[PDB]
């Protein structure tokens, strides 16, 4: 029935490339510049979804988010470029004044603690 | 016979002429030795530290660009693993994932990096 467009079936959204085949386990750069993903059943991704070992975050419209994003009073940072969540890493502040540290589980360290070894190796908790 | 396919040492500095005899100038070159080289506007081969297109690089006495950690004048620096460009004002992971190393804006390693943490969690490194 559908073709080359988002299609809502039984309360769920799917996408049918310009040939009548619904995308399953497939990313797609929509005509709106946003990125969408469809799981094995063709369903449009919504919310935090893990795809190929990398975590992503889609809003309620199914559009992938990038950059800082708040999720239940806690921040995360999805690669401004690729969208994949960053973890155990330092992200430079917007005004290049400093850095924010993302714990190994994606969450922002509101209060990161450092300890410097004699050679300068920085360990964070 | 004009020079072709070789590094030519002309009274003083080093140069390189490709197979058609062109003198490489203001451009890189990946030699048959797996090394990258760079030449002046005058085609002189690069030695030591060179700033090329707003990025720093380090070549050995022989012109070969270096990558990774290099100690220069008793202080450590970190050249990109592939790119080779000198990293600065950034944190590099140690080879064993244990922690990190901070490279100052001037490229040098930080012995005693000083930390400051804002209320929201913003980190400042002196
Ligand atoms: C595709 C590549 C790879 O290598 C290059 C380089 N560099 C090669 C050396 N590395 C360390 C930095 C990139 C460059 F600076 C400019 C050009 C460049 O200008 C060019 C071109 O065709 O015009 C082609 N090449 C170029």
């Amino acid at each position: 029935y559908p073709k080359d467009k988002f299609e809502k079936i039984n309360g769920t959204w799917y996408y049918f490339d310009s040939s009548g085949y619904m995308l399953a386990d497939r990313w797609r750069k929509h005509t709106d510049g946003n990125w969408y993903w469809f799981d094995n059943s063709g369903e449009m991704a919504t919310g935090w979804k893990k795809i190929a070992d990398k975590w992503y975050y889609f809003n309620e419209e199914g559009a992938m988010k990038t950059g800082w994003v708040k999720y239940k009073d806690t921040w995360y940072y999805l690669d401004a470029k690729e969208g994949a969540m960053v973890s155990n890493a330092f992200i430079q502040s917007a005004d290049g004044t400093g850095w924010y540290y993302l714990k190994p589980d994606g969450t922002l360290a509101d209060r990161p603690e450092f300890t410097v070894e004699p050679d300068g190796l920085i360990t964070v908790k």
